């Protein structure tokens, strides 16, 4: 009476998909090629960011799909009240709320949307690598290479499997898939400024500057953020094109030098030694934009959600709260077709890609307003 879904990838999207469907009464397994990151053995946690923004509707959608949960799941989160935009001379200024964001550890998040799995029949399968799929009219044959060749039937399968999504691929074979995928010039650098020694009460923690405020420090094509954590650092974020952050690693007085000019009001707050060193030791990660169509298989036999489906630009983009809006949809969409996943599924591809074009639009302009249109003297430095 039950019918099963195979869930391929655990990461933020893969968990809240997983939870949305084994609510609502289905049979779900969850599968991912990575070991359990609550593990301590896991050595990779393929983690993109230490924190994450996440907006009104990001909240919302975990909201709808377990209040309780999301309750205590968010407890920890820091709300922001705006941005704080640095300027050359290291002035800040408070632009006060867009859309509201708050803070959230990612480790955090995912580990515990896991934890809340293991409460329900959700089975998890991690060291499971999807490598095909045999579509049929009736159950889709999901083949793995666990640790060793392994196959199970599912009535329909949801692709949670990220920006290079192999269920994407496997879809592709059994409908025809517009598809692309674009390499930015761009690369992003983990930073750290360290909490405070002593409780700043104006601040509420040990914060070296205002906690509630999204740091930006926007310059001509390149920025540096920084969003608080629990514990009163910051996780900080440099954002910059591939030929600039490869001009500047070439020497270490080359990158301090830079952090100093374009960045003056940091050096009280981190250290540009082991900033430099991060910054020249960072792997840079490739940033890919993948956009897709249909984001299903006809007869509701498989969707895509977050990364797999659109992937997208970090910070300008907001591709979590993007993803988690994605099984808010879907899921009322099957609510309003009565369990019906050959309509949901369809109508899902109508109305989540005329989303995506304003989505994809916003992006672009914030790009524009924030780092392509920048060359006031307060913000592009003249030699
Ligand atoms: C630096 C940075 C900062 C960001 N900040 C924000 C932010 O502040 N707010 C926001 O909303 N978004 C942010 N994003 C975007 C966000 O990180 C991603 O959109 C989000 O994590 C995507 O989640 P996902 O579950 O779709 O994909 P993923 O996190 O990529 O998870 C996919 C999972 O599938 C597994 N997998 C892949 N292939 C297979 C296979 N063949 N078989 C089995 N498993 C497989 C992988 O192991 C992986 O765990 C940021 C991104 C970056 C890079």
């Amino acid at each position: 009476m039950s019918e099963s879904v195979a869930i391929i990838g655990a990461g933020l999207v893969g968990c809240l998909a997983a939870l949305a469907f084994s609510k609502e009464g289905y049979n779900v397994t969850l599968y991912d090629f990575r070991q359990d990151p609550r593990l301590d053995t896991t050595k990779n946690k393929n983690l993109k960011s230490i924190n994450l923004a996440i907006s009104a509707r990001g909240i919302d959608a975990l909201k709808s799909i377990d209040p309780d949960a999301c309750e205590h799941i968010l407890q920890d989160m820091i709300p922001m009240k705006g941005r704080m935009i640095h300027d050359l001379k290291g002035r800040q200024e408070s632009q006060l709320y867009g859309e509201a964001i708050n803070s959230i550890n990612r480790s955090v998040l995912n580990n515990s949307l896991l934890d809340e799995l293991e409460k329900s029949t959700t089975e998890l399968k991690f060291g499971h690598k999807l490598v095909k799929i045999e579509w049929t009219d009736d159950k889709q044959i999901c083949h793995f290479a666990i640790g060793t060749p392994h196959t199970e039937k599912y009535d329909f399968v949801i692709g949670c499997d990220g920006a290079y999504s192999a269920t994407r691929s496997q879809m592709q074979r059994k409908v025809e898939m517009d598809f692309s995928q674009e390499y930015m010039n761009l690369r992003y650098i983990e930073l750290y400024i360290p909490p405070t020694e002593e409780f700043k009460p104006n601040y509420g923690g040990n914060f070296a500057i205002a906690p509630d405020h999204l740091h930006i420090w926007p310059r001509h094509k390149f920025m540096l953020i920084a969003l608080a954590n629990s514990d009163g650092s910051f996780t900080s974020t440099f954002f910059g094109s591939k030929d600039q952050i490869s001009d500047l690693i070439t020497s270490k007085s080359r990158v301090r030098e830079f952090l100093i000019e374009n960045f003056p009001d940091i050096i009280n707050i981190m250290d540009l030694d082991d900033a430099v060193k991060r910054f020249i030791t960072y792997p840079k990660e490739s940033l890919v934009c993948v956009n897709c169509k249909p984001y299903d298989v006809p007869g509701g036999k498989a969707i895509l959600l977050g990364d797999a489906a659109h992937a997208m630009v970090p910070f300008y983009g907001q591709g979590m709260n993007c993803g988690f809006e994605d099984v808010r949809i879907l899921m009322a969409l099957l609510k309003k077709h009565s369990g019906d996943r050959s309509r949901a599924f369809t109508e899902y591809t109508q109305t989540r890609h005329k989303d995506l074009v304003s989505i994809t639009e916003l992006a672009k302009r914030n790009y524009k307003e924030m780092s392509h249109d920048v060359t006031s003297k307060r913000f592009l430095l003249r030699k």
